[PDB]
């Protein structure tokens, strides 16, 4: 608000302050014909501005650091103490990084965006974002919850995010850091600092990481999931790692969207942390994903897409990155929950995975113990298939130990009588990905209760119950062995994958409860 207020954060000599920039002002800022470099936007024929995020086209987990002090020492899940990105940082080194950012933002025109993280007043964070790049302010205006005029009048930040993308750290070698870039958090000062990377989602996932610290410590599940609700009031959540289908599949014309990536689950039900959605656009098909496509219009913000001279978008071009994205406020989707993005208790819990090994079934109904086993496992794979095991389908954002997320999620699911399903949105023996059309039909059958009491057969080794039939889907692909020339091709790959699961899960077996969950995992006692 005032330059004296900004000085309290360490930022000096600010000549122009743009508080709560409007969408109209951000549009004209991005398209200012005198901008240079990665600040510049271009207007597409869809009416949305597109930007280039620079050398970073994704988050940088290797540059993530958390100050280790008496607030975080005994509560945080530290990288140096299972695998995670919560690397410890000294208070002294933090002060050096803070000097870099605050000096970079001193003497600049700054955008200040006030917003909320969390749909519920009783648990939301009030966050103040400070940046010198208009499209970064636009990103957080889209992705966080935009306060009302009454809420702005009494706004009191709980957390400050200072984005110094244009600065770098010359001392990183002597400070033992990964690179000249940094994404750093201090829970004593309640601040996030960013240097070197311009990428906007460091701010979203920085605050998600903070919600992931606070909410489970007070009994509230904090979840990397999309969520929607049917006309009957039945709520579903969709967990999964990146590219597995949370945004694609939750944006469903038969359902009201609650949110697409970050939710809590408290005594009243499931609630969104965010005010927008962050869709993948590589090979985007208007026919397959019409709601996402039709959200790409003025006030959406396209990232890293190829824009031709005539202003048309080549959505198929990944030569800068396969991670092309668009952010938009959530009301760019027609059928959403409003005026607050929340609903009741989830009764369907769907774990999405993209299995590049071609082993897992398109749909399995999970036992209670299998639900815990596969939630802690957090599997997906990419094309030679390369596995990722990321606890809770989102280990990059966990600030507490994985079992603390599992414990509170189990409590919420048991109290609501929820049923869980494992859905392979990836590959089978055809070497092709299951179609969006078939996957949507599988989701329909989960959501309408088709599968809750359906007859099943059991997949060997993983011991997964698979429905014998499903409306709208070719029965043949329900059994993953059927898309190989022989069940023998499937067995070889299944044993490889089972061994990966078993090795990965070992770390959890030093508690009685974790040891007991081994029996719910894949079983392999030869080779
Ligand atoms: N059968 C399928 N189901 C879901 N998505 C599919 C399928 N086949 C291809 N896709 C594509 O896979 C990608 C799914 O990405 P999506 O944006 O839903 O990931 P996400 O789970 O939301 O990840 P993030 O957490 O990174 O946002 C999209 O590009 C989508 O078009
Ligand atoms: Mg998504
Ligand atoms: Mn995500
Ligand atoms: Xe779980």
């Amino acid at each position: 608000l005032t330059p004296q207020e900004l000085e309290a954060y360490g930022i000096s000599d600010v000549h122009d302050i743009v508080y709560n920039p409007s969408y109209d002002l951000l549009y004209q800022e991005e398209l200012d014909p005198s901008l240079t470099g990665y600040e510049r936007g271009v207007l597409t024929n869809l009416g949305a501005v597109a930007v280039d995020t620079g050398i970073f086209t994704g988050r940088s987990p290797k540059d993530k650091y958390i100050v280790r002090d008496d607030t975080t020492r005994d509560t945080f899940w530290w990288a140096d103490k299972g695998k995670n990105d919560n690397k410890p940082l000294s208070p002294e080194t933090w002060q050096h990084l803070k000097g870099l950012v605050t000096r970079q933002l001193s003497g600049k025109r700054l955008f200040v965006v006030d917003a909320f993280c969390g749909a519920n007043p009783d648990t939301r964070l009030s966050v103040r974002f400070i940046t010198e790049v208009a499209w970064q302010a636009h990103f957080v205006k889209n992705m966080f919850i935009r306060p009302s005029d009454e809420e702005l009048a009494g706004f009191k930040p709980d957390f400050i995010v200072m984005n110094g993308a244009k600065c770098t750290n010359p001392q990183w070698k002597e400070q033992g850091l990964n690179s000249e870039n940094f994404v750093a958090f201090n829970l004593t000062e309640r601040m996030q600092l960013i240097g070197g990377t311009w990428y906007g989602s460091e701010m979203c996932k920085g605050m998600f990481s903070m919600m992931n610290y606070l909410l489970p410590l007070k009994g509230i599940a904090s979840m990397h999931c999309s969520a929607n609700v049917g006309e009957k009031g039945d709520v579903a959540v969709f967990f999964g790692l990146s590219g597995t289908g949370k945004t694609t599949l939750s944006t469903d014309p038969k359902r009201r969207l609650i949110g697409d990536d970050e939710h809590g689950w408290d005594d009243d039900g499931v609630f969104n942390f965010e005010g927008g959605c962050y869709a993948k656009t590589i090979k985007l098909s208007k026919e397959a994903e019409p709601e996402i496509y039709n959200a790409i219009r003025r006030d959406a913000l396209l990232e890293n897409v190829t824009v031709r001279e005539d202003g048309t978008i080549d959505f198929d071009d990944g030569s800068k990155t396969e991670n092309t994205r668009v952010s938009y406020p959530i009301y760019h989707i027609d059928n959403i929950v409003k005026p607050v993005s929340k609903a009741g208790h989830a009764t369907k819990v769907i774990f999405l995975t993209a299995d590049a090994f071609g082993v897992l079934p398109p749909v399995s109904r999970l036992t209670a113990d299998q639900t815990q086993y596969h939630f802690l496992s957090g599997f997906t794979a990419k094309l030679e298939p390369t596995p990722t095991f990321s606890a809770c389908f989102g280990a990059a954002f966990l600030s507490l130990h994985p079992t603390q997320y599992a414990e509170v999620l189990v409590k919420r699911m048991q109290a609501a009588g929820a049923q869980a399903y494992l859905v392979n949105t990836g590959w089978n023996g055809t070497g092709k990905r299951i179609s969006i059309k078939d996957t949507r039909a599988i989701i329909d059958a989960i959501l309408n209760g088709s599968l809750d009491n359906a007859e099943t057969f059991t997949l060997p080794m993983f011991n997964l119950a698979i429905p014998t039939e499903l409306p709208g889907v070719d029965t043949k692909i329900l059994d993953p062995r059927n898309t190989y020339a022989s069940p023998e091709q499937w067995q070889e790959k299944a044993e490889t994958l089972a061994k990966l699961f078993i090795d990965n899960f070992d770390k959890y077996t030093d508690t009685p409860a974790g040891a007991a969950l081994v029996a719910a995992g894949p079983k392999l006692h030869h080779h």
